[PDB]
């Protein structure tokens, strides 16, 4: 079937329609915000009924939104007018839009949005019980209310408002594997001890195992008695309180040895996810921790000579490897990737709220 979101306003006066929660930013295009407005003219008239798109960054306790307190920037503003019509945006109707206005009356107006590319994903970071002051995020907001004019105050009862992500996908590239990436060390030897590791793919998908593969080349008298291998988050926030965090979000310890004068290989397998990262602070996230459908914040594209401060939260991932060496130092390597939202994946509609 066709699931379709909906959402009315407090008043029950006005009600908006959406095919869907999150929408797959593809790197050179966003998946349009195609939706519709359930109106009531009796009961608005002179009102017009707008619909406004918001991407804005905020730092401050997250159940707060009080001026003086929450720190608030809007990223991207775009208002259309679903009410009365006219060319505000020519109306290549989508499909789903026409359906819906086929099912509703002649009441249901439709609104479109085309989330501009280089905007920064939906995120949240979550700072902790004792720091709840410094949370902060992207979000994207759909707000449709009745009004005269853009100038005027929403009345809450006369209005909705839906929070929809926007999500990063990128295709893995067919071509040449990782570079490997290489320490040499000497440990109070002649020789050093040589380690190298790559990755299997450069792009990860969330719930997708990552392969490790470790070579170590032990020329020195030292054995390697242990051998860590994880996956660091690192977040930094760009905007009002500048700042960094760092969070492991997977580890295997191997009790693996390399004796002295050898070589060793292996490949060790890991996979990060938010289940197992729960109780942790200072962590990215793609959505709220309390919804089924959020995930570990994907990383931030930087596209080349963006103003990489206005996408507000930079996320980015990279696996570490490190030999612990018996005190007879201690030798690490860390490999950069991507970690992406999965790939997405006329039958009679369904309404469900939106409400994630």
């Amino acid at each position: 079937g066709t699931r379709v979101f909906k959402k009315a306003s407090p008043n029950g006066k006005l009600t908006v329609y959406l095919g869907k929660r999150d929408f797959v930013d593809h790197i050179d295009l966003v998946e349009p915000v195609d939706g519709v407005v359930l109106v009531d003219p009796e009961y608005l008239k002179e009102r017009r009924v707008y619909v406004t798109l918001t991407c804005a960054f905020r730092y401050g306790r997250e159940d707060l939104d009080v001026l003086g307190l929450t720190f608030r920037k809007d990223l991207f503003v775009a208002n259309v007018q679903s009410f009365p019509p006219a060319p505000e945006d020519k109306k290549p109707l989508t499909r789903l839009q026409e359906r819906l206005i086929k099912k509703l009356g002649e009441h249901a107006y439709p609104f479109t949005f085309e989330i501009p590319p280089n905007l920064p994903c939906s995120v949240t970071l979550q700072p902790g019980p004792e720091d709840t002051g410094k949370a902060c995020g992207v979000d994207y907001e759909v707000k449709a209310f009745c009004a005269e004019n853009l100038e005027e105050k929403i009345h809450k009862r006369n209005s909705v408002r839906l929070v929809i992500r926007k999500v990063q996908y990128a295709p893995e590239r067919p071509g040449p594997q990782p570079t490997a990436e290489t320490t040499r060390q000497f440990l109070m030897s002649d020789k050093p001890l040589h380690l190298e590791a790559s990755l299997d793919k450069e792009i990860y998908y969330h719930g997708e195992p990552i392969s490790v593969n470790v070579h170590v080349t032990n020329n020195t008298n030292k054995t390697v008695k242990k051998i860590k291998i994880s996956v660091r988050q690192y977040a930094d926030i760009c905007l009002f309180n500048t700042a960094q965090y760092k969070c492991p979000v997977a580890m295997e310890e191997a009790d693996d040895t390399v004796a002295p004068s050898s070589t060793f290989c292996k490949v060790y397998t890991l996979t990060p996810f938010l289940a197992n990262n729960r109780e942790k602070r200072g962590l990215a996230l793609d959505g709220k921790l309390k919804h089924e459908d959020t995930n570990l914040a994907s990383s931030t594209l930087l596209r080349e000579g963006a103003n990489r401060e206005i996408l507000g939260i930079i996320v980015s991932y990279k696996v570490k490897v490190k030999l612990v060496v018996s005190r007879g130092s201690d030798v690490a390597v860390e490999l950069p990737f991507t970690l992406m939202h999965p790939k997405p994946k006329d039958d009679d509609i369904v309404f469900e709220d939106f409400a994630r």
